[PDB]
């Protein structure tokens, strides 16, 4: 492939040296005793050699020319594996390919050895990784800050049917990638109380826990930028007892909460957060100093992913009052200007709302702080909304109840120059619903940012024959400026394109069946649709409105065996939240669907369902560009944005999907004739509320439906043990708030018409063409273009650091 | 100094191209913000590289020639920093010196960033690291195996007077020289229970404990041999719980237990003894099978240090037994054959005497094989000595009484074909008193194997100009040949030598004191005797004494002002177990005397007390140089060798001691006439334990020491609270084990000895000089040739291997 660069005879010879060199000296390994796992780091060493340069250099070249520092405030970076994506943004992976070949071995598999950094639970996470590269290439002097969990999201296993966790022991073996710096650890403090004094406030007898950063360098696309993620590690500042004890300070960083937009109010979840915040804004104010504060928002920005790092702004007011003495207005005027908050989600258990007593006893002088904001915020409500008492207790800070408590969100607005959905229809019903007082309050602090993602992970990276065809027809610089991409709505009437469309989604579909078989020991049908539904499972995705089609699918064909149908694989994976009974009683359904349906000789290859193990960033650079067909299909109002919708559009898949987060946008971007769409849509699932959601009424109408549920009840997909998925029953005929059955009519006939489509190849490539053709606006580099201008107040550039 | 080798223009240049190199790639830094500690850690890393091909090259060489291995098993390796003795052994010394300085940079202001690796507690632990020294040095194909605890011998503070522990945090910047092996992770069994089948017993049901290894280099003095240090590491096998828990299995290698010739039966400590032995084990059957076991020993030698190792007997028979199916009488003549050990002391409370309740919940199994070892021997000792029953509860592995116990010392003796002791008075004790039953059982398994130091750590690099004076006239060789020393008697009176040998001394008084005042602000007089007793804490080692005598120079001072009196700098460190209270007590008497005594103005500079602070390996290195007077002054009988006596004799140091442990060797070597030898002989230490020790006695009798215990008991080392040393008054006068009162007279006497010689510097000089040329006995390349020799079965070597 072209894309994958120049393979010069110097730079070979070179890297087969440096090769060498790192399984000698640093591996202290040689050729009759290493595995492919040494061959693996010595490649990494070698490779992470080529970053040291550019990274030293960019650094210096901010210090020198001092821009305005974005500081990227997240709890999650999933980052996935990094010796290609370093490969690919140095323009090294033709020649470390050849240099590998060249020694005997191949790079392929050496970079199935590498362990994803897996720091993340979905969406958030990955946004975060995306908007990383995207800020390198787009050469923003930008610092993203977090913590270097030991364990990250567990492992998934399949055991009887059934999800298992294991710890995610990803340093097992070294991060090659990052560079401790314990020279750098700081302090970060705990408890304690306040002294009132003479000199303001003084938070004392506090607990000591260090931060020691680790520093991994996140190189740009082609523009010799290397920008820097620092995550921190937690370290201890009768005697025995004493040194066994260290570890319930190192406790902070163990441990990645894997629940996915689900609050726990946690009071170890609270130190990490503010172990974040604390030691990130301590090198914010460090490298600022290095007429001062006046100017602090003009050269920093700190960017709140979510509300988990909103402790930000009580804590940038208590150095700004408390150590450097400002007075509280001119340090909440520097505050609210360095600030800003990005919101994820509308669903109401997300939500952060810390109990009183917990920030009292952990965070006293943060409490105090926040209650004083709190009382400046509520007179500015009161004195522009005069009288309006309900108002202010809608707005407040403060929520009551048995047990009182901090609703993070409104201390982000509160505290925040900027508010952001990530999706158009979500940041309107921000403005609608959810934050409309504070809209009302302050309109101009609401804005959009429609998420997107990298396409160097999540095009050149994964689909190689894809960007290749594509640069065979308009060149490579669409890597780096996505909406080029529309260029090729030249080529839908294109005789040699529609076929090397089809032939590399061929080819994709080839190599992740031979993964499954050697990997897990699954056999699919090649030439059968790739049905996929990939995310974590949560009731609100509704992975169970895909289990009732796909049984749907196999009951229509008992009916009817002679009828011919289109051949399907429908795979459907993610993780389930340790402790989420529902999202682990759909993963123990969807393989007991695959228990009968894949064993009966009646359906045989015609129809395939399997769960897949596992899924994480590197399983979904395999399994998205073999896809044929992507499920979108969370009730309307649900899904703030999605960014695997854009993956599976990126790489050549068709999409079915209701009116929902950035699937809006993608339909308006292809066409809506060249997207499936159905459902219900905001309004419906709205007036469906209004009069009362009556599932029973959807069972009564409904014969096939009905069917189904019987099955179920019954114990048809769990002959041991009848009364198995009772629970899931109940709920989908009692107590379902995502609505399965008013959407599974409309769900059918749209898959109905999915199948029509697929049996004219010549005709389903052309849509995919139309597809992956408007994909460009999905771009992360577009979103951060967008963030550093409407927000960070920074502009964005392509230029080249020196080779 | 010559003996620092050559500095040639192309090893500089690479080392200074090689030193920038590291700085950038490894480190990530440049010099604008490069720090001391960072260029030290430059030149570790390039210095590290020079041992990589010699320790592939060494491995390599043991695997095609197959000699027979060594495996010395200890839960102690108290090495001490790595750089300059890795440029001693390499020949690097003076180019490093030359790079570093041409670079801009002070090499031994780098080498003071380094830790001590100070994973030991005394004497034991620093044997273990001289004999990896030796037998590197010695071309053995010998592997030392323990434990990486993260944390070692606490640091100490001294706070108002007093100990005060910090964690020793050895790992915080890394340790530049182990390779972390996690690819080699073993597992390690616990608890269980033991099912009895048709294939025999089976353990099962444990739980596990993974032993991660870390491989430290070992070179070997300009032989370029490069030998292994295996130290394993603790690794773990609702869900945020269960992740927080991995610290229980991590907690095995978290701490060294800071005891000192103390057992306390902690379970913690019982499983890091079997960790070490269960990993190192597996390691050793593996190794051995890349007919079989019939030549086991003839290929492997296990080298118990103490007992604390003592578990690998029953392990050993367990594997034979229970995994590799050999019958109980071929696997015991193995066992027998492989194993030796080696005693450190006869203190009653240092044995290890397990619960074997313990021992049973634990490690059912091996309590199993122990009670059959019992058995069987305990046949043996029927049949040689029939009727004789008390004998058989003597010798009984399992010892009587409210909580039974096993006695580990009499199965090692019982499972091994060596048993020695570490000096020759010691080795003789053995076979007279405490095995006595053994002994007469089997003569032939009892040795002695007087311990020694090596002259490369202890001469070399810590005192260069001695080693320089002494290469002016013999030579180099005796670096590797100890021996040798002995050709400078011929000097004893050469006008230049006398002279440049007490040079040599003033120069290390003045770099000590440099050094004193530098560091811990204490001020020195440089023209003073060097008085000092460096050694752990104990009431053995008879502190006190010294302090008696101490106080005794101060009030004949007082008494006399006008007197002249060899002034002196008397100097006590060492560190005291936590929880040891008599030994925490005598600290502060210590520094308490040092308050009175150091601020008389009728004293002034001719008597002054410190206690040094944090005394560890890299202390002993500046302090052993600069002394004038070692203090070696246990009640006889009690030291087993001592080792520290040693390092003083090698470094230019008078003793003042009793005839006991290896002092009495060292006596012997120089001629007593070169000696101060006064107090009790072991039997005056009987004669009196006989009759009855009464303290009361010496107090009657003794005038000047009735008045210091006045002065202690009345409170005149404690104004402030008169009743502080109330508790070492009472044990003095009425239960004091080590008789301090009774050697208090001839001590006294002795130091009165000591001043008069020290008044004719030349005559002192000419003594110092018989002491250094007798050293040669002392080197652990003697001890190691004759363990290898009487017990490993092979013969040492100083052959080369190829540069």
């Amino acid at each position: 492939i072209s894309v994958r660069g120049l393979a010069g005879v110097e730079n070979v010879t070179e890297l087969k040296k440096n090769f060498n060199r790192h399984l000698h000296f640093t591996l202290v390994k040689d050729r009759n005793v290493a595995t492919p796992r040494d061959y693996y780091f010595a490649l990494a060493h070698t490779v992470r050699d080529h970053l040291v340069g550019r990274w030293i250099r960019t650094q210096q070249h901010y210090y020198e020319k001092d821009p305005k520092r974005i500081y990227y405030l997240s709890l999650e970076f999933y980052m996935g594996r990094t010796l290609q994506n370093t490969m690919v943004n140095l323009a090294l992976e033709n020649a470390c390919d050849e240099a590998t070949y060249q020694l005997g071995l191949d790079m392929e598999e050496l970079e199935e050895i590498e362990e994803d950094a897996g720091l993340g639970n979905g969406g958030l996470g990955r946004l975060a990784a995306c908007f990383l590269d995207s800020m390198a290439t787009l050469g923003l002097a930008a610092y993203g800050y977090g913590i270097r969990y030991e364990f990250g999201i567990f492992n998934q296993k399949i055991c009887g049917g059934w999800q298992m966790e294991e710890a995610d022991d990803w340093l097992r073996y070294g991060n090659p990638w990052e560079k401790a710096r314990p020279e750098f650890t700081l302090p970060v403090h705990f408890y304690g109380r306040v002294e009132h004094t003479s000199q303001g406030a003084k938070w004392v007898d506090t607990q000591v826990v260090l931060a020691m950063p680790y520093d991994t360098p996140v190189p740009g696309y082609r523009n010799n930028v290397v920008n820097t993620m620092r995550l921190w590690s937690a370290k201890a500042p009768g005697y025995i007892q004493a040194v066994l004890d260290r570890n319930l300070a190192e406790n902070i960083s163990r441990v990645l909460y894997p629940n996915d937009n689900f609050f726990e109010g946690k009071e170890l979840r609270l130190k990490q957060e503010y172990f974040v915040v604390a030691a990130t804004l301590q090198d914010i104010i460090r490298r600022f100093k290095s007429t001062n504060f006046d100017a602090f928002p003009d050269k920093v920005a700190i960017q709140l992913n979510d509300t988990h790092p909103s402790l930000a702004i009580p804590e940038l007011m208590r150095v700004l009052v408390d150590l450097e003495r400002l007075d509280w207005d001119k340090a909440w005027e520097v505050t609210v200007k360095t600030c800003a908050y990005t919101n994820h989600t509308v669903i109401p258990e997300a939500l952060e709302r810390w109990p009183v007593h917990l920030l009292e006893t952990l965070l006293p002088r943060h409490l105090q702080i926040i209650y004083e904001i709190n009382q400046r915020f509520l007179n500015r409500v009161a004195a522009a909304f005069p009288g309006d008492v309900d108002r202010l207790r809608r707005m407040s800070l403060v929520e009551e109840g048995a047990v009182k408590r901090i609703n993070m969100a409104h201390l982000c607005i509160a505290g925040s120059h900027a508010v952001n959905g990530v999706a158009r229809i979500h940041s309107e019903i921000l403005k609608k619903t959810i934050f409309k007082d504070f809209y009302e309050l302050e309109p101009h602090k609401f804005q959009n940012k429609t998420n997107g993602i990298t396409p160097r992970r999540w095009l050149v990276l994964c689909n190689p024959g894809l960007a290749e065809i594509i640069a065979e027809r308009i060149g490579e610089e669409y890597i780096s400026d996505l909406d080029q991409l529309r260029k090729l709505l030249s080529y839908v009437d294109d005789e040699a394109f529609i076929r090397d469309v089809a032939k590399v989604k061929q080819e994709n579909k080839l190599k992740f069946a031979a993964y499954l078989e050697r990997e897990y020991k699954v056999h699919i049908n090649p030439n059968s649709l790739f049905d996929v539904q990939v995310k974590r499972i949560h009731e609100y995705k509704r992975q169970l409105l895909n289990c009732l089609h796909v049984i749907t699918l196999y009951n229509r064909i008992k009916k009817e065996p002679n009828k011919f149908v289109v051949p399907r694989t429908v795979m459907i994976g993610g993780k389930a939240a340790p402790g989420y009974h529902m999202a682990k009683m759909i993963i123990k359904l969807i393989t007991a669907i695959g228990d009968v349906v894949n064993h009966d000789p009646v359906v045989g290859d015609r129809l395939r369902v399997i769960f897949l193990e596992n899924y994480r960033v590197s399983l979904a650079e395999k399994v998205i560009p073999a896809a044929d067909l992507s499920e979108q299909i969370s009730t309307a109002g649900t899904e703030a944005s999605g960014t695997g919708n854009m993956k599976f559009m990126l790489n050549g898949a068709l999409t079915i999907g209701t009116m929902d987060g950035a699937n809006v946008e993608m339909a308006e971007e292809a066409g809506e004739e060249n997207f499936f769409i159905f459902g219900m849509r905001v309004e419906d699932v709205d007036r469906l509320d209004q009069r009362g959601y009556n599932a029973q009424e959807y069972y009564d109408r409904i014969p096939e439906l009905r069917q189904i549920i019987e099955q179920l009840s019954s114990g048809f997909f769990s002959p041991k043990q009848p009364d198995l998925f009772k629970d899931i029953v109940n709920m989908l005929m009692h107590h379902d708030r995502f609505k399965v059955f008013a959407d599974y009519e409309e769900y059918v006939k749209c898959q109905e018409r999915v199948s029509a489509l697929y049996k004219n190849p010549r005709e389903w490539t052309r849509m995919v063409i139309r597809n992956i053709a408007t994909s460009g606006k999905f771009s992360s580099d577009r979103t951060i273009a967008q963030y550093a201008r409407e927000i960070w107040g920074v502009e964005p550039s392509r230029q080249r650091l020196p080779a």
